[PDB]
């Protein structure tokens, strides 16, 4: 997942390719757009929905070997990886369906927050030092604002 490119165009468009068995297509939804919103709401750029593998974020819920170099390895551990910018599989985010997809208190691992840091790296961001970043490689789950003051300064420094 080596990257130093930025996207050279601030109207990014993202493809829910498919689903996690875990929730309703509707609520994954707009996680999924509540968790673009974040970095649109402290930068110019915008994230609009498409039906096409042409869209810059290709959104994909896979298990095991699901097309690339790293396969996910099943329940815990990993649980998800998004690539660079970059044409092709570049920009794309992966979910491993094989955890516990939720929201909020409660168990499994919340689809909003691990969507929200993986669309930051789809937009160039590299991992945080800052624990409480958004942006840290370590899952919590902790109420209030995701994106912490390095994650907006991150975000606007490429942006
Ligand atoms: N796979 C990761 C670890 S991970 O368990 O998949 C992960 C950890 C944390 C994630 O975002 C997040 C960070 C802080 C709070 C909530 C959610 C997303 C993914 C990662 O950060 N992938 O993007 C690493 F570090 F590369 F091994
Ligand atoms: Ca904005
Ligand atoms: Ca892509
Ligand atoms: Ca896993
Ligand atoms: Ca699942
Ligand atoms: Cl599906
Ligand atoms: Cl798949
Ligand atoms: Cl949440
Ligand atoms: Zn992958
Ligand atoms: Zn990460």
């Amino acid at each position: 997942f080596e990257g130093d490119l930025k996207w050279h165009h601030h109207n990014i468009t993202y493809w829910i390719q498919n689903y996690s068995e875990d929730l309703p297509r509707a609520v994954i939804d707009d996680a999924f757009a509540r968790a673009f919103a974040l970095w649109s709401a402290v930068t110019p750029l915008t994230f609009t929905r498409v039906y096409s593998r042409d869209a810059d974020i290709v959104i994909q819920f896979g298990v095991a070997e699901h097309g690339d170099g790293y396969p996910f390895d099943g329940k815990d551990g990993l649980l998800a990886h998004a690539f660079p910018p970059g044409p092709g599989i570049q920009g794309d985010a992966h979910f491993d369906d094989d955890e516990l997809w939720s929201l909020g208190k409660g168990q499994g691992y919340s689809l909003f927050l691990v969507a929200a840091h993986q669309f930051g790296h789809a937009l160039g961001l590299d991992h945080s030092s800052v624990p409480e970043a958004l942006m840290y490689p370590m899952y919590r789950f902790t109420e209030g604002p995701p994106l912490h003051k390095d994650d907006v300064n991150g975000i606007r420094h490429l942006y």
